[PDB]
C-alpha cells in the first residue's frame, strides 16, 4: 500500500501550530511513534508581526525543523506541506496580510525540503475552515458517510472568528438565501466518503474570544467595565490597539457583563431570512445535523483549566458556563488569583468576561438549549491514541485523498 505523510500548519490570531499526520492508500491514518498526530506551537501567532513580515516567516522555522525530523528523510520531496491563516490575518488590513504570507511562501520554497504546491500558503475562507474542522471531528468520530441525521455539528471558538458548520438536507440546501453585506455564502458542498454532503457553514468575524472581550470593552471606554474584577487595572493590546480597562472598585457583575455580551452581538439586527443567530445572520435550519454538537478551541482552553471540562473531552451543558461566570464574576483579582490556579497568568484577568460572553454565544448567540447536552473538546480518542480536534486533519484528507492512486475520501 502506498503511504503519505501531511505536514499542515495553522496560523491562528494567537499562535502557530504545525500538524503532522500520516496516512496509508485508503485515508486511514498511520502511527508516527506510538502517536496519530505530532504537534507543535508557538505564541504569538503571524498577525502579531504585521510590520515585520520577514521575521513572521522566521517564528515558523522551529515548527517547520520539528515536522520535517519526525517525517522520513527519504519521504520529504513528496510529502505536502500547506499553510492556513485565518482570523488574525483576516482583520489586518490587507497589504500587511499578503506581505507576511509571502515572506512565508519564500522561506517554506527556500528553506522546506518538502513539497510546495502553488496553492501551499494561504488565507482561508471561514467557510473552508469550518468545513475542514467539520471533516476533521466527523472522520474521528467514524460518523463519516452516514445519512446527514447522524453526523456531528461543530462550533470552532478561536481568538478572532467562530464558525458554526452543520450538515443540512437537499432541501435546505436547494432554498439557501442570497449571503448579506459583504459575506460569505451559508454553503458548502463537499463529498466525503462517496456521500455527498450540503454543510451549512457561516464565520463570525471579530466574534472570537478575545475580539468578543474587546467588543465588550468599547462599550464602557471611558470606564470601569462590569466584567472584570475588583484590584484589576492594564493596558490590554490587541490587533494593533491599545485599550484602558478595569474592573469596578465595587467588583464584577454577572448581570451587568451579561448585558454586555448579548448587547455586542446584535441580536436585534434586522434579519433579511429567518431565522436568524444574531448580525442578521441566517441560522442554517439547525436541523437533525446539529442536534449533536463538538464544541471546541476556547470554551476548551478554560473550562478545562478551571476543571468542570475534562481532557480529552467530556460531556457538558451550556449552562456549565453561566455558572462558571457565576463564580469567576463573584470574586476579587486577588482572589482569582489563588481560587484559580491553574489558569494562565495573563489570561486570569479575563475569567468573568471569557465565560460569560461563552455562554451568551451559546444560547443567546445560536439558540442552544442550556440544558443540553454538548461536547467540549481538545482532542477525540481514535483507535489507542488522542488526535486534535482542528480544522488542519479536515485540510491533510484534502490534500492526500488527491494524490494519484490513492482513495479520494473527500474533496470540494
Ligand atoms: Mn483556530
Amino acid at each position: 500500500l502506498l503511504t503519505s505523510y501531511a505536514v499542515i500548519f495553522d496560523a491562528g490570531s494567537s499562535g502557530s501550530r504545525v500538524h503532522v499526520f500520516n496516512f496509508d492508500q485508503n485515508l486511514d491514518l498511520l502511527h508516527i511513534g506510538n502517536d496519530l498526530e505530532f504537534t507543535k506551537k508557538i505564541k504569538p501567532g503571524l498577525s502579531s508581526y504585521a510590520d515585520k513580515p520577514e521575521k513572521a516567516a522566521e517564528s515558523l522555522i522551529p515548527l517547520l525543523e520539528e515536522a520535517e525530523d519526525v517525517v522520513p528523510e527519504e519521504l520529504h520531496p513528496k510529502t505536502p506541506l500547506k499553510l492556513g491563516a485565518t482570523a488574525g490575518l483576516r482583520l489586518l488590513d490587507g497589504d500587511a496580510a499578503e506581505k507576511i504570507l509571502q515572506a512565508v511562501r519564500e522561506m517554506f520554497r527556500n528553506r522546506s525540503s518538502l513539497s510546495v504546491q502553488p496553492d501551499a500558503v494561504s488565507v482561508i475562507d471561514g467557510t473552508q475552515e469550518g468545513s475542514y474542522l467539520w471533516v476533521t471531528v466527523n472522520y474521528l468520530l467514524g460518523k463519516l458517510g452516514k445519512k446527514f441525521t447522524k453526523t456531528v455539528g461543530v462550533i470552532d471558538l478561536g481568538g478572532a472568528s467562530v464558525q458554526m458548520a452543520y450538515a443540512v438536507s437537499r432541501n435546505t440546501a436547494k432554498n439557501a438565501p442570497k449571503p448579506p453585506q459583504g459575506e460569505d455564502p451559508y454553503m458548502k458542498k463537499l463529498v466525503l466518503k462517496g456521500k455527498k454532503y450540503d454543510l451549512y457553514v457561516h464565520s463570525y468575524l471579530r466574534y472570537g474570544n478575545d475580539a468578543a472581550r474587546v467588543k465588550i470593552f468599547k462599550t464602557t471606554d471611558g470606564a470601569a467595565s462590569p466584567c472584570l474584577l475588583a484590584g484589576y487595572e492594564d493596558i490590554y493590546r490587541y490587533s494593533g490597539e491599545s485599550y484602558n480597562i478595569y474592573g469596578p472598585t465595587s467588583g464584577a457583575n454577572f448581570n451587568e457583563c451579561r448585558d454586555l455580551a448579548l448587547q455586542i452581538l446584535r441580536l436585534n439586527e434586522p434579519c433579511s431570512h429567518e431565522n436568524c443567530t444574531f448580525g442578521g445572520i441566517w441560522d442554517g435550519g439547525k436541523g437533525s445535523g446539529q442536534k449533536n454538537l463538538v464544541v471546541t478551541s476556547a470554551f476548551y482552553y478554560r473550562s478545562s483549566e478551571v476543571g468542570f471540562v475534562t481532557p480529552p473531552n467530556s460531556k457538558n451543558r451550556p449552562l456549565d458556563f453561566e455558572t462558571a461566570a457565576k463564580q469567576a464574576c463573584s470574586l476579587t483579582f486577588e482572589e482569582a488569583k489563588s481560587t484559580f490556579p491553574n489558569v494562565e497568568k495573563d489570561k486570569l484577568p479575563f475569567v468573568c468576561v471569557d465565560f460569560t460572553y461563552q455562554y451568551t454565544l451559546l444560547v443567546d448567540g445560536f439558540g442552544l438549549d442550556p440544558e443540553q447536552e454538548i461536547t467540549v473538546a481538545e482532542g477525540i480518542e481514535y483507535q489507542d491514541a488522542i488526535v486534535e480536534t482542528a480544522w488542519p486533519l479536515g485540510t491533510a484528507i484534502e490534500a492526500i485523498s488527491s494524490l494519484p492512486k490513492f482513495n479520494r475520501l473527500m474533496y470540494f
